[PDB]
């Protein structure tokens, strides 16, 4: 031989002078690409006379950052900790990640940004709303409370709550949305015609105070007995008495609540007002039975035409 050809391309690495062709007696070196390293350091080698060059072991490979698989109250996401690998964090549910939530091995076999910590998620003690008192709350981490930690408010009497009554300490250290307390006041309610009406002997009435209805005999609630003072200022409802009814007929089997019954018997006070009963009528084509419905209203319930009063549209078959 009289020159030594191209050297050889190893796996991370470079040759320098790197030429096509060698004269006997020129240099080449091999290094480790930045981020590698090999055993034994860069190789020098000498083209000789034969023209071969000679056996190579160099043998680079990645430089290894320091082990980084355990993040205490989190999960690190890896493959290996090799140049040039990156690593991501992430923390458990009440943690939150202080510092970067990524990291690269360097060429130099660093971590770049510095690894992070995991810390508990803090929320400062709530403060409280203007006309409220706070019922349910303790600290459970010094003065602070943790994350997903509540606290409940309760308005002061005579006040109504506006906004959720509980509180949740948050991830951004913050706690959701509070509460706010106003007084709020009813009008006197109305006396109802043929009943009465009772409430407290104050000479205002608030928020949750309540009253309560009746009506004198022969009468009855179109509405519930007892009723508050809504947060909106005005009553959930005002009942007023309505008038019952005499039973229409003197002997009858009705449907009543989808239930057969002697109106008779079933009404033998009165039907109330709201009542509703159905009727037997006889299909004299067919000869079967069908029923209409009936309804006291205040005072008043209309039979229907076709009923007949006493063989018995009720003992008939139905169609
Ligand atoms: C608790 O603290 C967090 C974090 O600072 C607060 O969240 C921040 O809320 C503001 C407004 O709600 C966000 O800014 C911008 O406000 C405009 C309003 O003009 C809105 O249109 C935009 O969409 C945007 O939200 C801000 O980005 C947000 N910050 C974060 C990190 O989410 C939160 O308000 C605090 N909670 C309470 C109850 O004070
Ligand atoms: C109490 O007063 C409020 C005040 O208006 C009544 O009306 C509110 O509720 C209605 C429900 O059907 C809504 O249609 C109205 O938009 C709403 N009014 C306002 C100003 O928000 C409410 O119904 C009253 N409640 C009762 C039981 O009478
Ligand atoms: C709790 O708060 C008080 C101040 O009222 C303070 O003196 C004390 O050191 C705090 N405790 C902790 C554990 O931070
Ligand atoms: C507040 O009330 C809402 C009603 O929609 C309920 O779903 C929620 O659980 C309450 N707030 C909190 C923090 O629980």
């Amino acid at each position: 031989g009289r020159t030594c050809p191209k050297p050889d391309d190893l796996p991370f690495s470079t040759v320098v002078p790197l030429k096509t062709f060698y004269e006997p007696g020129e240099e080449i070196t091999y290094s480790c690409k930045p981020g590698y390293v090999s055993r034994g350091g860069m190789r020098k080698f000498i083209c000789p006379l034969t023209g071969l060059w000679p056996i190579n072991t160099l043998k680079c490979t990645p430089r290894v950052c320091p082990f980084a698989g355990i993040l205490e109250n989190g999960a690190v996401r890896y493959t290996t900790f090799e140049y040039p690998n990156t690593i991501s964090f992430s923390c458990n549910t009440g943690f939150y990640l202080n510092g970067a939530d990524s990291a690269k091995c360097t060429e130099e076999g660093k971590w770049s940004p510095e690894l992070p910590v995991c810390a508990p998620i803090i929320c400062p003690p709530p403060s409280i709303p203007t006309f409220a008192t706070l019922r349910v709350y303790k600290p459970s981490a010094g003065n602070n409370s943790l994350y997903r930690d509540t606290a409940v408010f309760e308005c002061l009497p005579q006040h109504a709550m506006f906004g959720n009554d509980t509180i949740t300490c948050t991830t951004h250290g913050n706690w959701t949305k509070l509460p706010e307390c106003r007084e709020v006041k009813c009008p006197f309610p109305s006396r109802p015609d043929n009943g009465f009406v009772n409430y407290p002997a104050k000479p205002t009435l608030y928020y949750k105070d309540k009253a309560t209805f009746g009506c004198h005999d022969g009468y009855s609630l179109d509405g519930p007995e007892e009723i508050e003072c809504t947060k909106l200022g005005n009553w959930s409802a005002m009942p007023s008495c309505k008038a019952s009814c005499k039973v229409p007929v003197k002997k009858a089997t009705v449907v009543y609540q989808g239930e057969r019954v002697k109106i008779q018997e079933k009404f033998k006070n009165g039907m109330l007002h709201g009542d509703k009963v159905s009727f037997f009528c006889k299909n004299k084509e067919k000869k079967c039975s069908y029923t209409e419905d009936a309804q006291c209203i205040d005072g008043t319930i209309e039979v229907p035409k076709c009923f007949k009063e006493h063989t018995d549209a009720s003992d008939v078959k139905p169609c």
